[PDB]
């Protein structure tokens, strides 16, 4: 077998001194980066005065010199203007110019535009054009009303003017031309006036091999057309081309560096050879920060390649908003000297700022790779311009900026001696005597959208020059302010922006965010390689760790699921006798652990979090080898464990006091698929709530569990409070059945949860109440995609959601639902993206999908696939390398289904099912998704507000995701947990969790609602009318205490809105004994928005005579509980023997595990909280990607 | 300004629905739309699809979309005041149909 | 003030909405109370007139 991690992430080439200086600057503090840039950008008083004069002259000229004319002419509102341009866009899709005009005159202008994909799919873009503001989603009902109104008011003439305006903008303003031939023809004019051109064919972010081939042949054909037109003018006076490397390979990333050098580089070389033959410029555009250093490896190989010698047209963009910018320039200038090629360097400020802030926050990295104050980028730009102007003999500087102040400072910096070829300026199409190159987009209306939104966002940001030059409140004096001197006079030079949170500070004072690792950073990969190798040399063990000490037992090895030859460690498993002994020991330790004050227990959790953060690299290595995870997923799992510890610590400090007594010994049974995070989360919550814990890890992953217990014990948790019992489900069953077990936390399959519930149904606590079970189980998770979604975004989110971790996430996408009109195109792209995944042993950074956990899991998954294939369903699978034979692998698989009912149970593997639906059947489809009985995660890709409102109001799932993937819920941000067959609740990583692990629940932070259920109020009035005054008052009190209607936004990363809401659970089974008991149960259920089914065997029908219709609509009587489900909960009244018998009957009900609450008649009389309203509402988490339209509205401020 | 029940017929004076009552075909008032769809309307449309009443099901879906039920606006006014305007269900509508298709169209309108 | 506001509001609402397909009813009888003898008088009449109806 190959040595573990011997080939984890070797760099493409040895890192030179100059390359290492780039990497070292990646994320340094802004206060460190700025002072040297200030020093380099300083110019003399005489030059600064001359620059301000020149900048003033430029600005006065710009202010002394379209859609707004149309809006003014027809007195359109904003929404009418947007709707009119969406209509014109649609009308221009009709090719035959006479056919379009007939549709306008005879059909459209007569109002019936609806009868002739939403019209408003691209309205966010036209919103930007009309209003200057970006909205993430489209209010399509508002736009439809506006379009009806404006046509009914103004008729054919306004439509004609709209069409002619959209024609001019999309064919002449957004682009230089629709095809390279058209763009070249239109360039003759300004070329005669001294301008030059760089053409951009508008490809980026290839998803499939076919996409990358299409962009390649677009670039190749453009080079021919440009070179033919250039006709020997050369690289300075003649036109050139700009390319994006992300267009040329579907896996352009550091993780796939070997494929990039082997497959992408030859393509760039072939394009460069063609540009050399015509002697035109070929420029590599700069993209995301994590592609910068990868692109340098391509630049270096190309500049050293003798086949390209004799040609100085190779160009490369560097972004001044980047902290590495000066060091990148030092590297390029030295490469120019070594190679003897005069590299064309386009200096830009940077186009991806919002995305870089969001990415660094999501990844929990030390700092940003870009500046956070706009004035810092301006100083960086000027400093880097001074560096470039000092090297014009070896590089050709190209100053790409529209900012008149930046231009004037550089113009005077460059001095009086100028010749064509020394340097040039550049500008974007559609926005002194020095040459000026126009960056010219070329493409059809369809292909233009991503670039166009990015462009229009920059122009609309309050800090941007284009927005300020057009703002009449901004004086010229403000516009010509020297950024260098403004920064130099600041109190702390280079301070971070006050309103942008470092990743560590996302949650402010609540808790410290967990820190991740940058797998694009070569220093990180080099140190992580050594730590991973060292972790594979360790002799990992898992032992039964009882309060008294380690116990003996049957010992066996733990094998790497990706290669059974790799022994990871050894586990000693627990005998059923020792399991029962551990519970007795935990029972005897319970009072001492309960007596540790809650603040000290929380301090132990924070200490364990610090220890896990420090040990992350070693922990990664164990998770990769024991559980078959990739390094990316292992990082996220360790972060989740750290977040659980810190989140439950903070929730404890906010809530727990002397009256919230522990339950007693808690049995925590955890799954193999998150063998550290869910393991840690369950144990941490139970411990910090004051309960001693019996930890039973999954049989497949005991080593990381044992290491998590060692860390918790090292942090201060006493051995009597946390005992580790490795073994199989028989150990789990022995623990559950133990007499002193006071509660069970289970995460695993629904079937096993059902077996645990059955065992607990016979049981009562010493107080005669049911034993609490928190059971978080499977999901049959769906995603619905409509024809307004962006295919490229969808495919990326689908590939991640279905096949990350080999589909072994509870949240994994199982069923993709595609609107019929776009299904073929998305399926084609999805299959193409499937075939770009690398499957193998996960100790290589290049591996995307690892093994499934066992051969039994493999056999079960492959049996499902073959059944589908035998039924004739289309099955797409990628081929597995022969190396996978030594482990247990299932290839990522796509299966096309006819109906949603083709699926029986959850298939816990990398198997995506695809169904198609007609748009008018969307509501029926949501019904069919709900009808599986599951309710865990759900995704929706759409830009249309009406569709969002419809789907999110009708779907029944615990975790909703809009325009993003459906995996990787973040503790305290997307509290995680479903309903129905997916779980009992409360949600892990949410504010109701700890209250389930104490005998009296505390009031969670922010847990309240000003809304009162109206049926509850109707019931309390009815009670008053019947004379039941005490119960009527109790009902009103329940109405006020209920938190139904709570609606919160949770702190998190920029570019995302994370919502948390409390809803009704559904239909609650009521099993009353007395009339007053029934009234209290009904009040509790109605106050939390639920309907009820009342046990008809109680004989209390006469107690509810003549109910108001509003209350009767919610009440049903049940003689056969199993026939009237599924229920979402149960309330029971009776003595201990009655509660036990009812609990057994409820456990036998088919379907979901019901959260049961029981009370005696006397407790109902004595205790207004006899039934806890916290457990009668349902938590829903919704995470909305608000950057999905292409940028961040809030960050534009 | 204007009320319901014994207080008047509506539409409100000084409001955006007023002029539409004085023409034979009412226009779409400014800002008059809603992204919400009544769930019972949706159930009715599905029922219509199930019995093959395709044109009525189409009409029901279009009523569901064009309904402004759930509109919720803040109107411009003086500082120190928040002035809200919302559209709710009216109550129980008396339906006097003559034909089955007429009944389905009336029910769709009321449920939407 | 209210009479002035009715006039200007219904004028603006007309500019935002009314087109050739929004035909008038015909003669409208406007019956007004004594407690707002200018404002409600004007509001009813202005709305009927601007919608294209002659008023009694
Ligand atoms: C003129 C020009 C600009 C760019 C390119 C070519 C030319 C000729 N390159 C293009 C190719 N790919 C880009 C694309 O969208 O597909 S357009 C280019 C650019 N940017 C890249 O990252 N890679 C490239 O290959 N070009 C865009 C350029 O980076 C910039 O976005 C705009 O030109 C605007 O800059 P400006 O100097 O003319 O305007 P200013 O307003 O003075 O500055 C705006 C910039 O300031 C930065 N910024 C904003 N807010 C900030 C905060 N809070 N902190 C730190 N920096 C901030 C941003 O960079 C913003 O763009
Ligand atoms: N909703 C969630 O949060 C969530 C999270 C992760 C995984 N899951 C689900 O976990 C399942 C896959 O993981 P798994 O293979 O570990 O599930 P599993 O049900 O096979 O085993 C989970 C745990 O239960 C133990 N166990 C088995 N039988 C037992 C019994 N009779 N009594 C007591 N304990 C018993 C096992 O030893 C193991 O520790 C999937 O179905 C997944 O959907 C759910």
């Amino acid at each position: 077998a190959p040595a573990p991690f011997a080939d984890f992430a070797p760099p493409v080439r040895p890192q030179s001194t100059l390359r290492r200086a780039i990497t070292a600057a990646y994320r340094r503090p802004e206060t460190e980066c700025l002072p040297p840039l200030v020093e380099a950008a300083t110019q003399s008083k005489e030059i600064r005065d001359a620059a301000a004069s020149t900048a003033r002259k430029l600005i006065e000229a710009l202010r002394g010199k379209g859609v707004e004319g149309l809006v003014q002419e027809y007195s359109l509102s904003s929404q009418e203007g947007v709707a009119l341009m969406c209509l014109a866009e649609a009308l221009l899709r009709i090719p035959d110019t006479a056919t379009r005009d007939a549709l306008i005159r005879d059909k459209i202008a007569d109002g019936n535009w609806k009868s002739h994909r939403s019209l408003f799919v691209n309205a966010a873009t036209w919103g930007l054009v009309v209003t200057g503001k970006l909205t993430s989603t489209v209010n399509d009902r508002s736009l439809a009303a506006a379009l009806t109104r404006l046509i009914s008011r103004c008729g054919e003439p306004v439509i004609r003017r709209g069409v002619d305006m959209a024609m001019r903008m999309m064919g002449e303003q957004f682009v230089t031309g629709e095809t390279i031939r058209e763009a070249l023809k239109r360039s003759k004019e300004l070329e005669e006036k001294g301008f030059s051109y760089s053409y951009d064919m508008l490809g980026e972010a290839a998803t499939t091999a076919a996409d990358a081939e299409r962009y390649y042949r677009d670039y190749e054909s453009a080079i021919h057309a440009i070179g033919k037109a250039s006709a020997g003018r050369g690289i300075y006076e003649g036109p050139g081309i700009s390319i994006k490397l992300s267009a040329l390979h579907p896996r352009y990333s550091r993780a796939q560096a070997a494929r990039v050098m082997g497959e992408l580089l030859p393509r760039v070389k072939a394009l460069a050879l063609l540009a050399k033959n015509y002697d035109i410029g070929l420029n590599i555009d700069a993209e995301e920060a994590d592609r910068l250093e990868l692109s340098l490896d391509l630049l270096e190989v190309l500049c050293l390649d003798g086949d390209l010698s004799g040609w100085n047209g190779m160009g490369f963009v560097v972004q001044a908003y980047g902290k590495r910018c000066p060091f990148v320039l030092d590297f390029i200038i030295d490469l120019a000297r070594r190679s003897g090629r005069r590299i064309m360097v386009r200096l830009v400020k940077g186009a991806y700022w919002d995305a870089e802030i969001k990415r660094a926050q999501l990844d929990g990295l030390a700092d940003f790779p870009v500046f956070t104050r706009k004035i810092h980028t301006d100083v960086s730009y000027i400093a880097c311009a001074a560096k470039l102007l000092a090297a014009t003999d070896v590089v050709f500087p190209q100053f790409a900026t529209h900012n008149a102040q930046t231009l004037a400072a550089i113009y005077h910096m460059a001095g009086k001696d100028f010749h064509v070829g020394k340097y040039e300026f550049q500008c974007l199409h559609g926005m002194l005597d020095r040459p000026c190159r126009i960056y010219a987009p070329v493409g059809t209306h369809e292909t233009l959208l991503a670039y166009l939104v990015r462009r229009l966002l920059e122009n609309g940001a309050n800090s941007s020059f284009v927005h300020r030059i057009n703002d009449p409140k901004v004086s010229i004096d403000e516009l010509i302010a020297d950024p260098v001197e403004v920064v130099r006079a600041m109190p702390v030079v280079g301070a971070k922006h006050d309103r942008i949170a470092l990743p560590a500070e996302l949650f402010g004072d609540a808790r410290t965010n967990s820190a991740g690792l940058d797998l694009s950073n070569e220093e990180t990969l080099a140190s992580l390689t050594e730590a991973l190798r060292e972790s594979a040399a360790m002799k990992w063990t898992a032992l039964p760790q009882l309060a008294t000490g380690p116990a003996a037992g049957e010992t066996r090895t733990v094998l790497n699921p990706g290669d059974h030859r790799d022994v990871v460690g050894s586990v000693t498993e627990t005998s059923e006798e020792d399991a029962r002994r551990a519970v007795r020991l935990a029972a005897d330790a319970a009072p001492d652990w309960a007596a540790v004050p809650p603040s000290e227990r929380a301090a132990c959790l924070d200490r364990a979090a610090e220890l896990m953060q420090a040990r992350m690299p070693t922990l990664l290595g164990l998770i990769i080898r024991e559980a078959g995870k990739s390094a990316l997923n292992a990082i996220a799992e360790v972060r989740e464990a750290i977040d659980f510890l810190r989140y439950y610590a903070e929730q404890t400090r906010r809530t727990l006091g002397p009256g919230h007594g522990p339950l007693g010994p808690i049995v925590c049974i955890s799954p193999w698929n998150f063998p550290l995070a869910i393991f840690t989360g369950q144990i941490a919550a139970a411990l910090v709530a004051g309960n001693p814990v019996l930890a039973k890890p999954a049989e497949e992953t005991p080593l990381i569990a044992a290491e998590g217990v060692r860390i918790l014990r090292e942090a201060g948790i006493p051995a009597s409070a946390l005992q580790l019992l490795p073994g199989d489900g028989r150990v789990g069953a022995a623990l559950v059945a133990a007499a002193e077990t006071a509660g069970v936390m289970f995460t695993g399959s629904t079937e096993v949860a059902r077996l645990i519930q059955a065992q607990l149904a016979d049981r009562l606590s010493p107080a005669g109440r049911p034993i609490p079970l928190i059971a978080e189980t499977g999901g049959q998770n769906a995603m619905i995609v409509d024809s307004s979604a962006l295919a490229e975004q969808v495919v990326g989110d689908v590939i991640t959601s279905a096949f990350d971790s080999a589909g072994q996430r509870c949240s994994a996408l199982r069923v993709l639902c595609l609107q019929e009109d776009v299904a073929d195109r998305i399926l084609t792209m999805l299959k193409g993206a499937l075939h770009e995944l690398h499957i193998g042993r996960t100790d290589r950074l290049s591996v995307d999908v690892g093994p499934v956990i066992t051969s039994e899991a493999k056999d079960n998954i492959e049996k499902h696939i073959e059944r589908m294939r035998g039924l004739g369903r289309k099955v797409e699978q990628i081929g597995l390398a022969s190396e996978t034979g030594v482990g247990t692998f299932v290839p990522p698989t796509i299966i096309e289904l006819e109906k949603l009912s083709d699926l029986q149970r959850e298939v816990f593997g990398p198997v995506l099912h695809v169904i198609r639906y007609r748009r008018d059947d969307l509501d029926r489809l949501v019904d069919d998704v709900n009808a599986t009985g599951y309710g865990l995660t759900f995704g929706l890709h759409t830009r249309l507000d009406e569709t969002i409102a419809h789907v999110t109001s009708r779907i029944k799932a615990g975790n909703l995701y809009i325009n993003r993937n459906i995996i990787g819920a973040v503790v305290g941000v997307q509290p995680f947990g479903g309903r129905g067959l997916s779980g009992t609740g409360p949600k892990a990583g949410g504010p109701l969790y700890l209250g389930r692990l104490v005998t009296t629940a505390p009031v969670p932070p922010q847990h309240s609602s000003v809304h009162t259920d109206p049926v509850l109020l109707d019931f309390a009035k009815w009670l008053d009318g019947k004379g039941a005054r005490a119960e009527a008052e109790a009902a009103r009190n329940a109405g006020s205490s209920s938190a139904l209607g709570l609606d919160l936004e949770l702190p998190g990363p920029v570019g995302e809105r994370n919502l948390y809401t409390l809803h009704a659970r559904g239909r609650i089974l009521l099993v009353p004994a007395t009339e007053s008991g029934l009234y209290h149960q009904l009040a509790a259920a109605l106050a939390t928005g639920n309907s009820v089914a009342i046990d008809a065997a109680s004989g209390l029908q006469a107690s509810l005579k003549n109910l108001p219709q509003t209350v009767g609509l919610r009440v049903s009587w049940s003689k056969d509980w199993a026939a009237d489900g599924p229920f979402a909960g149960a309330l029971v009244e009776g003595d201990a023997e009655r509660i036990r018998a009812v609990n057994k009957a409820i456990a036998a009900l088919p379907g979901p595990l019901l959260l049961v609450q029981a009370a005696s008649s006397g407790e109902i009389a004595r205790n207004p909280d006899a039934y806890c309203l916290n457990w009668l509402v349902e938590e829903v988490s919704a995470s909305i990607n608000t950057a999905a339209a292409g940028g961040n509205a809030s960050l534009m401020a």
